[PDB]
């Protein structure tokens, strides 16, 4: 059966017949939902079909569909699968595929890009030090002074031989996090872990609160490798508010660039280990997530204290009226700054526009809802109201182990 | 590790693992396939003697007298009584219990910590609809204490074989007519629209404005629904103001108290109660951000925001999410200040987190669908947007059911 997708809002309705497409389980099952999981649980001829799978969907995508050159290209995949156990791809089928992959993200309600994306081939990397230069590329390009562009970078890919190429880290920047042994941690909480890393592989640690991460690139079966981001790389946006004054004196700050570094790009059955990709913040990522998570900068009740709410009571609302606050600053300094970022309505009313692209396009568009839902004032954007089907199209990014 | 789902709560690092969903008798939407964890409807002879054994058991058990001789000699009760007239009839102990775990098993409620403490009405000698009404007015008499709510349910007498259903036709004791109005937009709440036409054909004098409580329209079996109007003493309302906005009240906002759920199907051992009208108190994120900013029901964002004098021509500007604040901070300060109980999202959803914890030591788990239970408005600024959950279906049980008409 396929599903009837309904908008509550607006009372359209859709049937969702994309994910007849779908070659991979999810999590749940009809006794129990497993949705608003975070993270998964968890031959030649396999790779062979989703190969063959992947090539179609590649000349049929140029129009190509059983051209000489179709019939062709799936006989050298063939014959080299055959011969080799594996294969590799065409410049072209690579960025076609990483666009793909990024169209097919669930959890990406950024989508209605997912045409626009700079693909950077970099298999032809053969130590840590070159994907340092490809990743130091990648960054400016990405960056553009503040003019974001979304883009990636393919390292190559795993071979059955060897170990994977890595980027450690799991966005290109990231700030340190100094645990202290009296519990507390000075910076940000999500990066302790890395940042020990960085430490014990001879990185002099700062004791910011924003100290950029270096970044630990790890070439096959080789130590990961330490290469500092030079300082004028990495666009910084301070914080300040439109209206209150104090705000500033926070000394709060945050990168432009988001750049998640650790996912695992799957295409055609050829896994590539390390792809970094950005693309620009929505404003909720950094006002609401990073900045007011308990377990992140958590700096809530210090701007509710700063805007003299009573914090003594849940009823209030000072949660709310802070995080406002604090997702408005971010909105102001970075259009101050002139850095690309979207604020979470207008992400979202473009999302809507790709849904409805996307039922048109392909008859449906896979979509984790409590991702897509921005995570404050959640009922007032569109995507609330709008039933989502999710389900794994492939390519795809995955998630993969940390590599140590 | 262990072979059952693994539930992480990312706030706190901690895991939990729902072994509980083993006891799921009935399959939600889902498949490995593709989740449809989002959708909100999602698409008897022996089959009955095996849902009223299942329910004995859980009975007997909860009293902890499972395997006695009570228990066998129950299970034999009621296996006779199906035999010989394909139904049964349930204790008022058992309906009592089956009720209670109905509310702790309705994966969308975020108000179950306090699900131990319900008020069972046992409507079930109930023979008209006038009857009905007489309930009815009881429940909510009682359920609204004045402000001081308390979490009721009134079951009236379960489906029976080839005689027609109770039915309440409206969707809650309490709802605000909806007026279609010449230029096709709706004067009261749009929700209720067609609650609101059928009232009319059923005989209503509507009124025409934006806060009309509706006639309850109950069907008693095999007759034609009867209108009844709520004395408007019964139906307690609160005027909307807000702490320092002194225009709000100018607004003329009001919501009345009561969240009484009339539509859906209570479904203990295989017995289906088709009206089992229940209520509990708000949350106010139901009433300030869903009920009133809903672009499909009150709408009053924009309104509000203009008021405020905020920008409303740029989204960037944040209008929607600093109007939605402050009218969710009205709710709270009007039902505070007219000592309705009202409980806030943070509050809610703390004492959620508490309920998960106490279920997990009660059952090994708690099915909870994470979409209804995150509020919505900040939901990330509350503790369940960072707990993971696991959704499965559980009897006894809440259900919906098709409309009457
Ligand atoms: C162009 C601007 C973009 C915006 C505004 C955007 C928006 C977002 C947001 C808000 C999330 C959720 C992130 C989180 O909660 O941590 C996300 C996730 C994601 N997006 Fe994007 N996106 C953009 C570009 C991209 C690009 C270029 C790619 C890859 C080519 C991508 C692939 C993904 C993936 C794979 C995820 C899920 C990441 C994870 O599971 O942690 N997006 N997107
Ligand atoms: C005691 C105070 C209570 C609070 C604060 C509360 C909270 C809520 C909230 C916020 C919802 C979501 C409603 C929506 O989005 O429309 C809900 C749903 C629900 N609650 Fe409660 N609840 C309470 C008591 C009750 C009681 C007494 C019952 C039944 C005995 C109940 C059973 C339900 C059910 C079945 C739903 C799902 C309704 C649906 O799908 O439309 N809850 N609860
Ligand atoms: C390309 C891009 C654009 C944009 N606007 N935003 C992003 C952010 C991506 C992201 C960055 N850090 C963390 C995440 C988290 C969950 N918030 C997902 C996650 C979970 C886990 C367990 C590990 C991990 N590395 N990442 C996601 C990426
Ligand atoms: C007992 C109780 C306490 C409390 N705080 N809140 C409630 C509210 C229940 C509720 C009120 N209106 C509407 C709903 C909607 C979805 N928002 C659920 C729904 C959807 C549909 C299609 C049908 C139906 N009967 N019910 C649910 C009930
Ligand atoms: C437990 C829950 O799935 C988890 O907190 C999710 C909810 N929705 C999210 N949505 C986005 N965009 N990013 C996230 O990290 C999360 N976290
Ligand atoms: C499409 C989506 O399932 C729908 O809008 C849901 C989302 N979460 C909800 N959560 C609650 N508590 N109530 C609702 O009516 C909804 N609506
Ligand atoms: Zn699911």
């Amino acid at each position: 059966k396929f599903p009837r997708v309904k908008n509550w809002e607006l009372g359209s309705i859709t049937y969702d017949t994309l994910c007849a497409q779908s070659q991979q389980d999810g999590p749940c099952t009809p006794r129990r939902c497993l949705g608003s999981l975070v993270l998964p649980r968890k031959p030649a001829e396999q790779l062979l079909s989703q190969a063959r799978d992947f090539i179609n969907q590649y000349y049929s995508s140029i129009k190509r569909s059983g051209s000489q050159a179709h019939e062709e290209r799936l006989q050298e995949v063939e014959a080299e699968v055959a011969s080799t156990g594996t294969y590799h791809l065409r410049e072209s089928e690579l960025v076609f595929g990483a666009k793909q992959a990024w169209r097919n993200a669930p959890r990406c309600v950024g989508r209605i890009q997912w045409g626009k994306l700079q693909v950077f081939d970099a298999r032809d990397c053969s130590s840590a030090q070159e994907m340092f230069t490809y990743i130091c590329n990648h960054i400016k390009y990405a960056t553009n002074r503040g003019n974001l562009r979304s883009a990636i970078t393919v390292f190559p890919q795993r071979a059955p031989g060897r170990g994977d190429f890595r980027i450690w880290n799991s966005q290109l920047v990231r700030y340190a996090g100094y645990r202290q042994q009296d519990g507390s941690v000075r910076g940000d909480p999500a990066n302790v872990e890395i940042t020990e890393l960085c430490i014990q592989h001879g990185w002099t640690p700062g004791n910011g609160r924003f100290d950029v991460l270096p970044l630990l690139l790890q070439a096959p079966d080789e130590a990961p490798e330490l290469f500092v981001l030079p300082p004028e790389l990495v666009l910084e946006v301070p914080l300040e508010h439109p209206t209150l004054e104090w705000f500033a004196a926070l000394g709060l700050r945050w990168y432009a660039l988001p750049a998640v570094s650790n996912m695992l790009l799957e295409i055609g059955g050829l896994e590539f280990s390390a792809a970094p990709f950005s693309g620009w913040y929505m404003s909720t990522e950094i006002g609401t997530r990073n900045l007011c998570d308990p377990h992140r900068y958590n700096i809530l009740e210090d701007v509710a204290v700063c805007m003299d709410l009573d914090t003594r009571t849940t009823s209030s609302l000072w949660k709310d009226k802070a995080a406002v606050e604090i997702n408005l600053a971010v909105l102001h300094s970075f259009q101050l700054a002139k850095v690309t970022i979207v604020d979470h309505h207008a992400a979202t009313v473009s999302f809507m526009k790709h849904l409805d692209n996307e039922q048109k396009a392909r008859g449906g568009c896979p979509a984790d809802w409590a991702w897509i839902v921005p995570p404050i004032s959640g009922s007032l954007t569109p995507v609330f109201h709008q039933e989502m089907v999710n389900y794994i199209l492939s390519p795809a990014f995955r998630y993969q182990p940390d590599p140590w």
